[PDB]
């Protein structure tokens, strides 16, 4: 739905993952991430988790602090 | 959360879960599971995803099928 503005989405942020994929990034921080990364603000709003688990791959958990979690397959 | 509403439901998707940390499973997987096993149908409707990940040790991922598959954070 949001590859209607954006058909390089999944790869941009695959990208982004692919950058934090040590430790793995919060929602926000993707949103942050994306900014610097296209010069463009990350276009979702709400329903990120439901998106971003329609990018093969990534997965989501919460972490130590109990914040939600995204990365790709170890 | 929906823990609010549904006294057993924690308890109950976590069971499941339990039986399928092998191999993760779906979420209609869990719901027809959830039925067999209460007997019942599944309560929740809308935004189970977030659901599912508040639960403490449940990992969600997509398959290179596409497949969103819930499982329990692997134990090294």
């Amino acid at each position: 739905g949001s590859r209607e503005e954006y058909p390089d989405i999944d790869s941009e942020v695959r990208a982004i993952l692919l950058s934090h994929a040590q430790n793995g990034i919060t929602i926000s921080s993707i949103k942050s991430e994306y900014r610097k990364l296209t010069g463009n603000p990350f276009p979702l709003h709400d329903n990120v988790t439901d998106f971003l688990l329609t990018i093969p791959n990534v997965t989501a958990e919460c972490s130590e602090s109990g914040k939600r979690i995204f990365n790709l397959k170890a």
